[PDB]
């Protein structure tokens, strides 16, 4: 159950947006949305080993979820979110998994987009 989400929402809470909807956006070439597996972990009934790998999980619609309840005070944090999320996946994935690639990609998307704004 995800914190209740705000009414309006604050010049930050845009600002994070426009982050959040670059990140969960992107296409590569072929037109596959990169981060459709990073929307949602599976639990850890279904994948056990994996909340024994890393330290802190992750996913999008944590961070999505915290966002629309204007929890974060910046953006900072929330890129911290995302980074520990591609981290997440880059250390339980293999190097030659898809996965692991589309985090590097995604990883990239994401800082860029907050230094462009």
């Amino acid at each position: 159950i995800s914190p209740k989400k705000s009414k309006y929402m604050t010049p930050m809470q845009q600002k994070l947006n426009e982050v959040y909807e670059a990140v969960k956006n992107y296409t590569d070439k072929r037109g596959r949305r990169l981060s459709a597996i990073f929307l949602r972990l599976p639990s850890r009934s279904e994948l056990p080993d994996y909340y024994l790998t890393i330290k802190k999980p992750m996913d999008m619609e944590k961070i999505r979820s915290h966002m629309m309840a204007n929890k974060y005070q910046d953006i900072d944090s929330m890129v911290e979110d995302f980074v520990m999320m591609f981290n997440n996946a880059c250390t339980y994935n293999e190097p030659e998994s898809l996965i692991y690639k589309d985090a590097l990609v995604l990883h990239k998307v994401l800082l860029e987009t907050r230094r462009d704004l």
